[PDB]
């Protein structure tokens, strides 16, 4: 009915999801809304989210709506076996998730996930929904819709559209201003170093750190790193990110030119192989890479480990890869998301705003069941805003509003001088 | 046929025009094509721009083109009189603009510009459409189009096209990333200090600034009041600019707070009567007050005047008003964008930018005679990023592109484990 | 000989102290010169130190020159129980610390250490020195010098020097530019913002956070929270570092003010209740207070316990106190070192440099033995500008001399 | 008697220099006892400074206080006209300096001064100290003393003490901690990237800037050029700084790397030839070099203009350098101290600061007379401390003060 590490975690587990809850204040207002309206009497849903505290949030909120739900990993590394626990002995929602799961374990639960026959899917990099196209079409009338919490996923989800599959409604969480102008650009700064310095404590001040892609999580992870007293260089493909990222103070140059000068590097690009053997191959001895894109992929792991001659674990969460020429390159969290397998995610106050779009999204998938076209749709705007409001409201911060007099100033044309 | 301040300042116009040109090297790649291709043969224009060295640089882009180009002041405040000259002397371009001019003599130059008929208008702030939708209806089977630089522009011509009397196409220029992303915020966060230093040569750190609006103009001059030591308060009246504000570590609060605080107050709202008496009444003694919005209006300085029992010129560009309470506000500018009226503008080089957007979005115009509808038009998502591209090389940075294998993965919904 | 709470945990010891060596490359080439001479030959030690893979570090180099070294914990929490099992295991360096001693154990190991009759006392916060001082006068004889690692240990030197009491020669480690200039700054800055994250997880942008003085610490955590997005306040009681702090674009103003407006308080004065009742009282719902200064004592937790009716763990390292409001104060570590007790202190870059001093003081001690005035003694600006060349070399990191011409422009005038 | 450029703009002079006034309240304070004490009667003195609104100031000051003063330029772009015409025709006050004037005029002013027989020299470089060494050896009976404003004259004071001429006291103004702490520092920053950006309007954002030398100035430099949007490299020749300014966030090398980087090249080191002819060679077509230390000799511009086949002005205070190959070299304010030659120095709440230390340094020489030994003489402690104390205040800040009890705990070991 669940698989979980350890059980006896829960209450440890309660502990640190109870402590989350406190920079919640929008999703805490939500669940207390569901409690009374139960919008998901009778909807059976599976979240593929990373098991953390601020996820176990989420799901005590569609809990106390009435959904019938059933959590799985998103990420082998980045599950907190204290939270599974709570949640299947608390709360009595199936967990599937165990921290440093192999692939096989990994991808059975997702099966199993599938077999509760979901009528909503929370995806965090669109795994399930993919299997679930890709396997279970015969399944496809129990959707009522999906929702996506990260950049990758939408990509995934983009190529699904594009190639005529994408045959139900799917909501861009990801792109809700409230999701990724906070979650990913100030919450991967933060976690990203945070994952970095519990692995290694290393000094970040004077160190050059190398930034892969300065889009919102780019821009996040450059920015704490400057903070930091890091020398930063940003990596690019496009050229309006970059003439940002230099207007902004870094140095921007090809991967090629960065891999010898870099001593952390750091992907957040979304895309396979920004790193690659003729990189390693000039890195300097001892230079640490990481990963804080959904998929480790962005990291060419498989062409070191065939060219390592020996990989050890140095520290926690931290390996060793010495190659034949003696030189050494340091992986932290096996090219996992950083923030997620060293430390502990994003910090809830942000989380607090993507998981009340993953809330809201779910809502309005059901509260539109029967008239919505299939295909990726965006965030309400009056929902995104609201959101905004309430955070807004709960970090006691106090802003203007429009006079009257200031409204027919915008809507006469004909006035100035 | 011309009306200028003295153009025996021409020699001074030249020299300044051509260092400016130094920094807008994708304007002189446009230029040299317009050269050879006379896009513009045929067309007469009218530009309503600050007069400025960067204005002069497109001004001649156009007029190699081709172009019957007439160009008026934007602002009294703004114009460079050694630059009219030269535009005038050096180029036989007609130019009506007089540093200090009164209303009458702005609005006097609008008629003249009208009355040359232009098919094309190049407007920054939408002074010269506006009245020509307002007052010529019989001369709107000239225009081919028109273009719009900056946002408060843009805000009047949504005003018109919801009243239902925008019947030509209209060029955003505004709002193309390789425009408000550099112009508005790092031209605007540089140009506005350096106006403010060159008025009252005040030592910013330390000081107290207070920032009313954070969109692009507001992230630019908070970010840079950060650089120069100030402490930074940012007003607004939307939940999502403020919270990014908070979380890029400023504070945030209501107006009428922040004016018992502030030491200098920056309003880049675009909208009316942002600082008002009930914010006069309670400021520091000697608060500095300036307007980077593209109308003074943002200050309700008509009232500070009916207030004070004396104004006086302190220093070049800066009013000093003595209330009856022996209290006083500073005033830079008179209100006017204090960048340009204190100092020279934004940098040419996001200039270049901006008016390549200018020259490109004129040829679009030409190019797609006939073939536009009525309206608001973007810049095409390939100028704007071949823009990008050329500025990019021109600052001598190299990037990244995606290989095959990249794309493929992009396009490859199916994996992912 | 040894008092630890596990020694089956040497090997997880070691693999951090291993990997903490890699950034002490200028405390390995003092360690490998020592290990050649010898200066310690004969000469017995007592560390009263933070005990981290970083001290273990510095034991290792101490023990390579011949030293009969004996450690004690400088702070119940800051204390790594597999750093200390790897000194009694691989090394054979009795120590005595356990992670959450008691007030007993704690100065029963300072006893055990003065009954060690050190020649040599390695001492952060002047503690056993001061015992020494105390109630140790006939072991003086025993004294060639002393050292002190912290601004508060140099503080109580002062005192103990304008009592009349400081009758030993006492190297000023931490006022040396390649200790405070870094360690205090940069090494303060990073890791109490990590101790801070660690127990709480909390974002710090968008945050309110008061910064209790303006001095090397609190310049390196002012310049890392402003880093992290949080709006900087900084109270002082020095008019020149408060005009630093406002020209750096901090707020300053009396904890009085920064009280009601606070997210997280840090004191990082050295003094005694920086933060009192009556602040407690108008914090807001949920402040967070916490020190990286030094022992605790510079937030007045009697006085919170006093006003709380109730407190609880809530986190690691995080207890809430709630008020009979209602309202509640989170105080991390319980009051102690937030880095050292929340995570694990300064990263060995800086503390590369801060040993290096530790070791080439304690060198100075041994080989000017009775030449030695009684009081404090600087490091030689030799050794202080010694360690940053190597560092600077190690960083990889190459800068430019002056030319014979240059020289002779300095010296016309 | 007095040599100006027009006594007609004198109005501009005081409408600026009252401007000036409102951020220099600590200066006011201190002319304003002046005036009431006249610790300068009968009291001839030089300065020896640069012409603008804030040195105006001070000179209203030392009037206030009795003071016969004649005022020189310091550096020959540096002058402004209007402040000279209005201290000639508003006080009294003979000035001998033009903007432009060549440099036969400077030392003839330079003799007019000396021919004043200054009971007291204000220096900022140590010109007119070193001339009255070199050729006024029976004027030396007249010198109560001196003071000097600038690092570069306080190297050159201690050359002159060193060779065994400086036979009076001279007061160390640049080094008192409200002078350099805070000038040096924030002054120049800001007003250092004030005159490059109204020389040239150039964008700083996505520029890379080298700035030689991470002392007081350069660190105000660097930060400053970060704060808008630049990659920074600076330049080093000491260990501890260069350190320091990695740590900072910035990229340390030699200047031979960095002369194929640098967008803008701004020296702060006090030292000669800091950017040659073989880092010209090597810049990048239209890089722009400046300086802001002493002088101008920190660039080698006779190199230059050797190895350029032309030279014109392409804008104020802009030369454009063509070499053969056809790269240009951009030098601003022939270079001359880029924040006064391009712009108008540092603000003057920072110079409150400086010349409220230059006012109290003259009272000190003359209530000392016949008291001082010769050489150099710090700032006394109370006396930079007062400062600080008076600016904070000024400046509407408010910070804690130590209670009876945190006293009795700095006090116990
Ligand atoms: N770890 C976390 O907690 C977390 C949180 C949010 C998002 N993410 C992940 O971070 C990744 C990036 O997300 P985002 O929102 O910043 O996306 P984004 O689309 O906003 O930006 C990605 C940027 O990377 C650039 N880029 C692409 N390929 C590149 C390459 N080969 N080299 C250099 N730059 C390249 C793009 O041009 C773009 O500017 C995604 O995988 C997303 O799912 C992680
Ligand atoms: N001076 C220059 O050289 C220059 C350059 C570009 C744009 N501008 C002008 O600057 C102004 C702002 O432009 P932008 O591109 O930043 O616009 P923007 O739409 O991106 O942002 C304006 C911001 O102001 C906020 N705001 C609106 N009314 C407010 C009020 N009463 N109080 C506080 N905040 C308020 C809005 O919520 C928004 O976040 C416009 O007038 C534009 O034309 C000036
Ligand atoms: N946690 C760590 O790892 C670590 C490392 C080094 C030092 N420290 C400790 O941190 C403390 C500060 O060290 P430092 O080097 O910054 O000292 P410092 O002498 O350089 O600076 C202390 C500053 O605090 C100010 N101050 C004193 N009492 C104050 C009060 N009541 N309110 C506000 N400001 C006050 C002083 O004016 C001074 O500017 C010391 O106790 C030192 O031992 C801790
Ligand atoms: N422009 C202004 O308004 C203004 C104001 C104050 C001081 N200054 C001048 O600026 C200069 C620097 O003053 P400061 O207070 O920063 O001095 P400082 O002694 O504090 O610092 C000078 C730094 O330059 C470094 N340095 C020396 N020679 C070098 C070289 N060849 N290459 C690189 N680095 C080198 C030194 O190691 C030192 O760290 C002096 O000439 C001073 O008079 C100018
Ligand atoms: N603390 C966390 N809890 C749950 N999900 C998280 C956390 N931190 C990051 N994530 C999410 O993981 C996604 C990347 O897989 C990001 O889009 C982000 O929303
Ligand atoms: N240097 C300049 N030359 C011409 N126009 C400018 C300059 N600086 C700012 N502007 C423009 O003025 C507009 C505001 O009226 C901005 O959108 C910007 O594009
Ligand atoms: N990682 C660490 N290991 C040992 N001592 C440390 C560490 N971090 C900080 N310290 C020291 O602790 C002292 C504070 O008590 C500081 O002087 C500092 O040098
Ligand atoms: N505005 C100014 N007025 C007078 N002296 C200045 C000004 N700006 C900088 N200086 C001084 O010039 C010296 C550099 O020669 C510095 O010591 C500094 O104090
Ligand atoms: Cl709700
Ligand atoms: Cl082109
Ligand atoms: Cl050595
Ligand atoms: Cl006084
Ligand atoms: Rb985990
Ligand atoms: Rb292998
Ligand atoms: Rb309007
Ligand atoms: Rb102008
Ligand atoms: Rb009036
Ligand atoms: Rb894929
Ligand atoms: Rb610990
Ligand atoms: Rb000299
Ligand atoms: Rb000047
Ligand atoms: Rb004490």
């Amino acid at each position: 009915k669940y698989d979980i590490k350890d059980i006896s975690l829960a209450p440890q587990g309660r502990q640190r999801i109870e402590w989350a809850a406190r920079e919640m204040p929008v999703l805490k207002q939500i669940r207390e809304r569901f409690a009374q309206e139960k919008p998901f009497a009778g909807i059976r849903l599976v979240a593929c989210c990373h098991v953390t505290t601020e996820t176990a949030n989420l799901a005590i909120a569609l809990h106390a709506g009435g959904a019938d739900s059933l959590l799985i990993a998103s990420n082998p590394l980045s599950t907190q076996d204290d939270v599974a626990a709570c949640l299947v002995a608390d709360y009595g929602i199936p967990v599937y998730a165990i921290k440093g799961e192999d692939n096989e374990t990994y991808h059975r639960h997702v099966q199993i996930a599938l077999d509760h026959r979901p009528n909503i899917i929370i995806d965090d990099g669109s795994d399930v929904v993919a299997t679930l196209v890709q396997e279970r079409q015969h399944q496809l009338s129990d959707i009522i819709g999906t929702t996506e919490e990260t950049t990758t996923g939408i990509v995934r989800l983009r190529a699904m559209f594009n190639d005529g599959v994408l045959t139900f409604p799917a909501m861009n969480v990801n792109d809700a201003d409230t999701k990724h102008f906070y979650d990913n650009r100030y919450g991967t700064g933060q976690s990203t170093l945070d994952g970095i310095i519990r692995a290694t404590n290393i000094l970040l001040a004077g160190k050059t750190i190398v930034v892969a892609g300065y889009g919102w999580c780019g821009k996040g992870v450059a920015m704490r790193a400057k903070g930091m007293g890091a020398d930063v260089i940003v990596t690019e493909i496009s050229p309006v990110p970059a003439i940002e990222a230099a207007m902004d103070g870094f140095r921007v140059m090809p991967m090629a030119e960065a891999a010898h000068q870099g001593d952390i590097f750091i992907t957040v690009t979304g895309n396979k192989h920004v790193i690659r053997p003729e990189h390693f191959a000039v890195m300097k001895d001892g230079a640490i890479v990481c990963n804080s894109g959904h998929f480790d992929i962005e990291i060419d792991l498989k062409s070191l480990k065939e060219q390592a001659k020996e990989v050890k674990e140095v520290r926690n969460f931290t390996e060793q890869y010495i190659l034949p020429n003696g030189k050494s390159i340091i992986v932290i969290g096996e090219g996992r998301l950083v923030n997620l397998a060293a430390a502990e995610g994003h910090p809830s106050a942000v989380m607090d705003m993507s998981f009340a779009n993953q809330a809201l999204a779910c809502e309005h998938l059901v509260k539109n069941k029967g008239q919505l076209e299939p295909g990726m749709h965006s965030i309400p705007v009056e929902v995104d805003q609201e959101i905004a409001r309430l955070k807004l409201q709960a970090m006691g911060i106090a802003i203007d509003s429009l006079t009257p007099e200031q409204v027919e100033y915008i809507n006469s044309w004909a006035s100035g001088t």
